């Protein structure tokens, strides 16, 4: 996926087109500080070469305060052109920033779980920043130095088209090495910057599994795991690094080849060379002066093509596959009835389907209750609910439609349920219980909802009541309360289909049915999914269904399930 | 906390230190490259001034061959002198993330809960980088900068002391602005790469709980915090660019005062002027060629500064208080009689004691359990057991001794438990169950430990039977599986001390009576700390200890429990 460095740039950049200002500041003040520059060597040259007391001395009386003044509109030129193409690349790289936050965010369910965390977030620090270098003063200096060049190749076609033949010959050449140069430069800066992905993620890995790291001993597992990502990060930058000054010597090895021919051409007496011997120091003297734009170019070529390599890779993620959004039916407050038919789901990556033929309903003021075995089908239902991932036969429908034609907003906004690993946000109480919706929830709804979870009675036990910090994931507050908040915050929503994966998996029975009693009481004539592995927790639903390697086995009512005496009697006697 | 600029070089010196053999290859590169050049230089200037005919055509014939090899010698000395800087800050740079890992790694439990998982990780990827550019490359050019600086006094203080006085009486002038300069810099420095550390944590916030920002709406509250904190980055990164071009007019512009002063000087006809007109001159040749080197100096002042305070947090980390290991005692297999003797345990930043005057025994060959009210005391006790933190008052006994006479390797060796909260790795499914192990346990013992926990049952359903990778957080799998895995890991162990924090948290009643009971034919006369809000699967334990608001309420066994009828048989009442 080497694309060409024009064809990428050209993409690249819209991006830049609403910060052109910026750049044509940029540019005036590059020639304008070039010639106050000119200037200035232009007053000096009689100055220094031909002496003081060869100078005028009522010029000279002037002499100082003038090259004050001129030396600073040069200096405020060059800050004024500094600080526009600093600034251009600076919103050029925060643009790409939030672009890529924007469109990772959007990415479905099925892709989070392929990829790594630490791979993903090393592309917003790192990936993201190496445009900034290649978008503005890679660019301008890339174009003043060609500007140079052309110019110089203008004037040797003026003075001398002779003795200009061997750049045209050489053209190619150089042409060709900096192409290759540039390509092999593109090469590493993908690959190094692929690598600082493996960093991060060895990095997070040990982060955020600091206790079992403690605990099972491998002290030093981890460290040369992260030694090894090191070395190859390091070997990468060394590798960019004798690359950058391998090309130098190449180019300035050609440069010097033409310089020799032309000094071989002269030593020849000829009529020709003999006629224009003043014309063959000029353009040895303008030759000589290439050397510095060469160098300077094919310097600058590295951090282009390093950004340029950036740049890439970010659009090609950025052109990557997003949620489907097909569907655009907006629905205020559905009902809720949730009824499948004859779908099958399968897992990415997974041959054998994870539910087959799966046939549920879910009608208005009900509340389902699945059981079975664990690991069989049960969370997966919940997923394909809320359209997590997506189903491959049948059909869902919510509220007598399918879930695709409506739009992915509305019906993320009518689904509220609790996770079954719950992950809080490092925040306030009272901002994770009313999480996304702080505007919208006064505290006193956030106090009635934290109640009717049976949350308040640890909450006001804390040194700021609704308002301390609970750290990453919700470590300071520890196993039931932050399923109890999960509750709380499920509950605030007000949603009409709210469903329970594990909502008591961490909790004592001695708030567990609390906790069942308030959602009978206070949601009545509320959709309800409820998903547990404790059968007295629903004990009172109007219907159990019984989920056993993603197929229907019994569904009925608890008293009908007993009378059946089948899977569900068998574990209900089990677990007595 | 802004440290002065050598004092923290001389304690970053250690860390270059093996590495000066790189630094001096370079120093001898550069040196042999200036006297090329300077060759090169002398030999071209009667060539190009003087005038083709002028020149000898004898030496010319050779000249073409001569000016080649000198400049293969430059080229060759310059690839090696800059792979030889960039070995040293790879190198320097490679060691720096060495340390922070192995340092942050071995960091108390209770420093992890304080800080964000995201601020911690970017100090590892932005933070040490930054050193790079300050350790070999800035020093060099500094070197070499003073060096130049220092030779252009000598020979102004040679050639006439009368003239350079001024530079002299500037001196201070120009130490002090450098030095605010410096000091302004270094502060803009450790300012933006700490709001680096928001822009991950930012990342890390919804790469983590993408879920959850999908079900409860607010795709807009985390794209405006992630752009306003871009937003603080973008300006800071601006300050820091305004910052650097600011300084550089304010150096150029006392040179140019100077150059003033000696130009106003030289008007003046006096004798001492008449008499030395000719060392007028040469001394204002000489100062007009210390521009370039005071503006490269300036100029690499910033990227100096920026690492130099880089390397003085990093520094600052690298000497905070790591975990306790003043216990120097290696014991192997230890009988576990753990005993607690009045110990009260308060956690860090609460004013309320978790644990008040804990009291319990586990005896050799004794499965303990732990029930009451949820979020009292429990997991607190797992916790001080192996160390995650430190106890405060009272005694901890494991085998007739403290726990901090211990050396904390051999402890934590000694006890292997299931965490409530469980977080498997990113790994195939045999290298998660035998973790930082892999070495130590063949495929027989991981298999026969996946067994005893009800695992293999679903492995074999897998695509690839124990060599699946499970993806982040072993996502693949989800829920009891998880928990199982965990289970599988722990036994596999075969640790004297188990502990079993909620280990059938999300277990169907199925299989978690058939992993008790594997655990107990199995594991015969091994300590068992069982932890469970279900009172079935501790039916047949020896004795049962409630907690309530962290104290001892009632203990023995199950049916002198149930015969007091306290509150362990209001609580078996209510489960049935
Ligand atoms: C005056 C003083 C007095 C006395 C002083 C002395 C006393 C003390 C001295 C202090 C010394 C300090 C120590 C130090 O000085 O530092 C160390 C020491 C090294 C000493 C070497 C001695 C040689 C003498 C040289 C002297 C002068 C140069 C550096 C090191 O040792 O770094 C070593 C690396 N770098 C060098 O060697 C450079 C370098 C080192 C030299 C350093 C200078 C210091 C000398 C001191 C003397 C002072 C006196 C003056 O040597 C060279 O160049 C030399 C050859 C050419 C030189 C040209 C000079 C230019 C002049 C031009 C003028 C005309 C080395 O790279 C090897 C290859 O890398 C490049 O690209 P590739 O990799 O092949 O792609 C080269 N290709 C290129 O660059 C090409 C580039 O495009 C150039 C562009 C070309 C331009 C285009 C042309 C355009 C055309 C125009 C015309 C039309 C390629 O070919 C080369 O070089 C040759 C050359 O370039 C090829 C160029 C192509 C030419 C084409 C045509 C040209 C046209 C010409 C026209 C006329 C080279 O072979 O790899 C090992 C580690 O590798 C591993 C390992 O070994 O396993 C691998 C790693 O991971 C792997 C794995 O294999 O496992 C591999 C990865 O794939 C990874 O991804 C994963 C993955 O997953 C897979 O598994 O796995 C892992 O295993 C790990 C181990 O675990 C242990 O860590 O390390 C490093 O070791 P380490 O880091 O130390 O451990
Ligand atoms: C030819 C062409 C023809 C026509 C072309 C035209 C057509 C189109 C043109 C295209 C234009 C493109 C757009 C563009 O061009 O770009 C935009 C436009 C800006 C235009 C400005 C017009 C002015 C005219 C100037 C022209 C020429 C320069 C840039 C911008 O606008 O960037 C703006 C920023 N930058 C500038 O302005 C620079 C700059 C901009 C200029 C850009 C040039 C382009 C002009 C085009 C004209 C072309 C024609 C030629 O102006 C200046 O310099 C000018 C004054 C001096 C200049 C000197 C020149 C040098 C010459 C030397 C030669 C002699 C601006 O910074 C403000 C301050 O920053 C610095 O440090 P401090 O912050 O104070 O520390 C300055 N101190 C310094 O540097 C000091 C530095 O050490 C210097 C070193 C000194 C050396 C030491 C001396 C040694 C001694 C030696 C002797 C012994 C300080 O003082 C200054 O400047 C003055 C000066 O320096 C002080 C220096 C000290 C002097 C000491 C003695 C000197 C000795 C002398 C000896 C003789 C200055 O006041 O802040 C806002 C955003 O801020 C917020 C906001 O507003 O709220 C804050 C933010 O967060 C906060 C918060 O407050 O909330 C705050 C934070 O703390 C944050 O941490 C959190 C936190 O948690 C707390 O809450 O919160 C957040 O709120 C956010 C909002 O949410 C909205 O985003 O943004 C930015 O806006 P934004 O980014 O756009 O949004």
């Amino acid at each position: 996926k080497d694309l060409s460095t024009w064809q990428t740039f050209r993409r690249l950049w819209p991006t830049i087109a609403p910060f052109k200002a910026g750049l044509i500041v940029a540019g005036v003040a590059l020639i304008l500080n070039a010639a106050s520059d000119t200037f200035m060597l232009s007053l000096l040259k009689p100055l220094l070469d031909d002496g003081f007391g060869k100078t005028d001395r009522s010029v000279l009386v002037w002499m100082p305060l003038v090259v004050i003044g001129l030396m600073i509109l040069r200096g405020i030129t060059s800050y004024v052109s500094s600080y526009c193409i600093s600034w251009v690349s600076g919103k050029v790289v925060m643009t790409m920033r939030r672009r890529l936050f924007g469109h990772m965010m959007g990415m479905p369910v099925s892709f989070f779980d392929k990829q790594s965390t630490g791979t993903l977030l090393s592309r917003i620090t790192y990936d993201s920043e190496q445009v900034a270098s290649s978008s503005s003063g890679a660019l301008i200096t890339v174009v003043r130095e060609g500007a140079s060049i052309i110019g110089l190749f203008i004037m040797m076609f003026y003075y001398s088209w002779q003795l200009s033949i061997i750049l045209i010959v050489l053209a190619p050449i150089v042409s060709i090495a900096i192409r290759v140069v540039s390509k092999r430069f593109r090469n590493i800066s993908k690959n190094m910057q692929n690598t600082m992905g493996q960093v991060t993620t060895s990095a997070e890995q040990m982060l955020k599994g600091h206790k079992e790291v403690l605990i099972f001993g491998g002290q030093e597992v981890e460290t040369k795991r992260f030694d090894k990502v090191s070395n190859r990060m390091r070997l990468q930058g060394m590798k960019m690094v004798s690359a950058s000054s391998i090309s130098d010597p190449i180019i300035q090895l050609i440069a010097s080849l033409a310089l020799a021919f032309v000094l071989y051409a002269a030593s020849f007496p000829s009529v020709m060379d003999s006629l224009t011997a003043g014309t063959i120091t000029v353009v040895f003297s303008s030759m000589i002066a290439l050397m510095r734009p060469l160098k300077s170019l094919t310097n600058v070529n590295a951090q282009f093509q390093r950004g340029m390599a950036a740049c890439q890779t970010l659009f090609t993620i950025l052109d990557s596959e997003q949620e489907k959004d097909e569907g655009k039916r907006v629905i205020e407050r559905a009902t809720g009835d949730v009824e499948f038919r004859n779908v099958t789901f399968t897992y990415p990556g997974r041959d054998v389907p994870a539910l087959r033929n799966i046939n549920l309903k879910i009608p208005a003021g009900k509340t389902v209750a699945l059981v079975g075995r664990s690991g069989s089908g049960k969370s997966t239902i919940a997923s394909l609910i809320t359209r997590f991932y997506d189903i491959d036969e049948g059909e869902i429908l919510m509220d007598g439609h399918d879930l695709r034609e409506y739009t992915l907003a509305s019906l993320r906004n009518q689904v509220a349920l609790v996770s079954q690993n719950v992950h809080l946000f490092n925040d306030t109480v009272a901002n994770n219980i009313a999480y996304a919706r702080t505007e919208q929830y006064s505290r006193e709804q956030i106090e009635e909802a934290a109640r009717m979870a049976y949350a308040m009675d640890f909450i006001n036990k804390m040194d700021n009541g609704l308002d301390t910090v609970i750290g990453e994931n919700g470590v300071l507050l520890s196993g039931g309360q932050r399923q109890r908040i999960a509750i709380a915050r499920a509950l605030l929503r007000d949603s009409p289909i709210l469903i329970l994966d594990e909502a008591t998996s961490a909790l004592d029975t001695e708030s567990e049915r609390a906790i069942q009693a308030a959602l009978d009481e206070l949601q009545k004539n509320r959709t309800s999914l409820v998903i547990a592995h404790r059968l007295s927790t629903i004990e009172k639903a109007d219907e159990i269904v019984v989920v056993e390697d993603g197929v229907i086995v019994e569904r009925g009512t608890h008293n009908d399930l007993l009378e059946h005496r089948g899977v569900y009697a068998q574990l209900h006697k089990m677990q007595f």
